[PDB]
């Protein structure tokens, strides 16, 4: 039936600035909370404040160097961090911005924290949508990402679970978190991504784990305009397969709005409702739930995204019509909850779907 959904989120992450002309907005996270309240949504949630992720936490997956790194890295001493700067991949997707080490804690902090009230048996579902940050490297940051807290948070579930399911419905392929675990049967890691000319270039349906990992990793790649009809059609039946031959005892979900109609950076044409209906379909399996945020960059979008994501965990409807918030401003000239999809085509005709589908099922014949 219904279940104990706890919370994370700390009133100061919607002022951390990447910059001018960035598109990665921290901002998403306050708006998302601001319309949540509004709706009524902390009525039926426990709502905690994440502690700041320590850097001895974080270099639990993190090398030493990389962690030191981020921690002494500010605006006013960048002249002298040039060569380590370009070691650790820090420039224009990953800008050194003032209070970043504090933003990496923070959005860590929510992570980790969940993942040690599941182990607990406290709440059925944590819900962090400050972190998701998935293509974080041991010793590197990438795409708008410091600190993996997916990795972080999986190798916390890991301390109670044997089997971890991850499973990452941003647009762009989940690199930092498949490679942490490609070469163990301990967590599988299941992608749905855009892929070709696209960052980050990896999440080829041949790409299926190595060693141990050997058919642990899933990649599923799509072409644009992937619509809700599309997606729900793959989604439901290979999570469902995936559940049947890997049962994990617990899960955790990036649930990247990029994938959303209208993304500045995505080309997928899904809408809130479509997004959704993977948090509802993961839900049904009744297993302890980790839900992250991630990619999303048409703010107001994003907003109503995760906002109808945390109502689906909670089992409560709320209305189309948006309350007063805020941010009234930003979600004109509508003022509701679901989006409309655009008339883009969709490049993933049914024969496309099907015939990947089938490839990845005959992948996971082989578990055992
Ligand atoms: C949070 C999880 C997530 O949503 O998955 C992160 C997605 C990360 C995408 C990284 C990717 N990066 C690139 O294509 C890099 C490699 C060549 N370019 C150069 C960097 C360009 C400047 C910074 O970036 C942007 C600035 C403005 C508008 C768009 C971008 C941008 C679009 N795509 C990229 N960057
Ligand atoms: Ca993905
Ligand atoms: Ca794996
Ligand atoms: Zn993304």
């Amino acid at each position: 039936g219904k279940k104990k959904v706890c919370y994370y989120y700390d009133g100061d992450i919607g002022n951390y600035y990447y910059g001018q002309g960035h598109p990665m907005k921290p901002h998403r996270i306050r708006m998302t909370h601001n319309l949540l309240l509004n709706y009524g949504l902390y009525r039926k949630m426990e709502i905690y404040r994440p502690h700041k992720a320590t850097a001895e936490e974080m270099t639990k997956y993190h090398s030493d160097e990389y962690i030191k790194f981020l921690r002494s890295i500010r605006p006013d001493n960048m002249s002298e961090y040039s060569k380590q700067m370009q070691r650790f991949n820090v420039g224009e997707d990953c800008p050194v911005f003032d209070g970043l080490f504090e933003f990496c804690q923070l959005s860590t902090g929510g992570s980790v924290a969940g993942a040690v009230k599941l182990n607990r048996q406290q709440t059925d579902m944590a819900v962090n949508w400050a972190g998701g940050l998935h293509h974080a490297k041991k010793s590197e940051a990438s795409g708008f990402c410091y600190v993996n807290d997916i990795v972080l948070a999986i190798l916390e579930l890991l301390k109670y679970h044997q089997r971890v399911l991850y499973i990452d419905i941003d647009i762009h392929h989940g690199d930092g978190v498949e490679e942490a675990f490609y070469t163990t049967d301990r967590v599988m890691t299941v992608s749905f991504h855009k892929y070709g000319e696209y960052f980050p270039g990896t999440g080829d349906l041949r790409d299926i784990g190595a060693g141990k990992g050997k058919y642990y990793a899933v990649n599923f790649p799509m072409r644009d305009g992937i619509d809700d009809e599309s997606y729900g059609q793959i989604f439901k039946p290979i999570i469902s397969k995936v559940m049947e031959m890997y049962q994990p005892s617990a899960v955790v979900l990036q649930c990247g709005a990029d994938s959303l109609s209208g993304d500045r950076l995505g080309c997928f044409n899904l809408t809130v409702k479509g997004h959704a209906k993977c948090v509802e379909v993961v839900k049904t399996f009744n297993l302890p739930l980790l839900m992250l945020g991630g990619g999303g960059y048409t703010i107001r979008n994003v907003a109503r995204c995760w906002t109808y994501e945390t109502a689906v965990a909670l089992d409560c409807e709320i209305p189309n019509e948006l309350p007063y918030n805020d941010y009234f401003e930003y979600f004109g000239p509508d003022f509701k909850l679901h989006i409309s999809p655009s008339n883009m085509t969709n490049q993933n005709t049914p024969e496309y779907m099907e015939k990947i589908k089938q490839r990845l099922f005959e992948n996971l014949r082989m578990l055992p």
